[PDB]
């Protein structure tokens, strides 16, 4: 009922760090001790496929691309806040990195069981998440940086 | 059932932007619109006063002050997650200010209702929040940096 998620970097396939998912009577807990990564806030949702492999757009490496897209078991297809309905059920809030590269800050997913997540992979991206499919799709997030699964 | 509050630098005493709270199904949104804050994440959470004005601490100035504890209808007298119980009912996620000082990232606090919120205050610190009384009490949240009430 409590799986520690590792965590990889996309770019350098080493290691930065784990996340606890914990369920509660709220959602799922999701608590990062990760590090090496750009300080800000960065997209943070769960994705469809349960890998972290790379795949291939139009001629183009797409690092955890395999991972497919936002986890969307309602088929929103939409992007949008973690307490909104019409909008994937895999957005979660986003994720802040210090300036020292460390993410510590845990955050809720209310929308979420925690057994409904194994199979799943959690994909960390460079960009912000402003939770809309505008001006950027999918809230901006941008390329994958970091990426696991969910066993 | 839908409030914007105002929020006033305590140093300043001038106004730094507004937060729009709002009630889903999940608990209650706080969608900030600030600026002039210092980047990084800030303590945030719900006082007992409905009030913002500075109060006395054997014999030096607490700027907001009279906003008094951390809401706490549980009378918990501990400080924790805003997905856990036994802590302050208004203990809400930290609040993050981008390199340029502005705050616009949207939070949620499930365990609180928009009807129970009127007539208290809202207060944002300087230091951060690690949702605990330790190693600094009340989260590390420190000095009261800027503070509204909710009419
Ligand atoms: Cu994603
Ligand atoms: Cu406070
Ligand atoms: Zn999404
Ligand atoms: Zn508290």
């Amino acid at each position: 009922q409590d799986l520690t998620v590792k965590m990889t970097d996309l770019q350098t396939g080493k290691p930065v760090g784990t996340i606890e998912l914990s369920q509660n009577k709220y959602g799922v807990g999701f608590i990062p001790e990760l590090a090496d990564l750009t300080p800000g806030m960065h997209g943070f949702h769960i994705h469809q496929n349960g890998s972290c492999a790379s795949s291939e757009k139009d001629g183009k490496v797409v690092l955890g691309g395999a991972a497919g897209g936002h986890y969307d078991p309602e088929h929103t297809n939409k992007h949008g806040f973690p307490w909104t309905d019409d909008n994937h059920k895999g957005d979660l809030p986003a994720l802040f990195v210090s300036a020292n590269g460390l993410a510590t800050n845990p955050v809720l997913a209310p929308r979420l069981t925690l057994k409904e997540l194994k199979g799943h992979a959690i994909m960390i991206h460079a960009g912000g998440d402003n939770h809309s499919d505008m001006p950027k799709a999918l809230g901006g997030g941008g390329a994958r940086v970091a990426c696991g699964v969910i066993q």
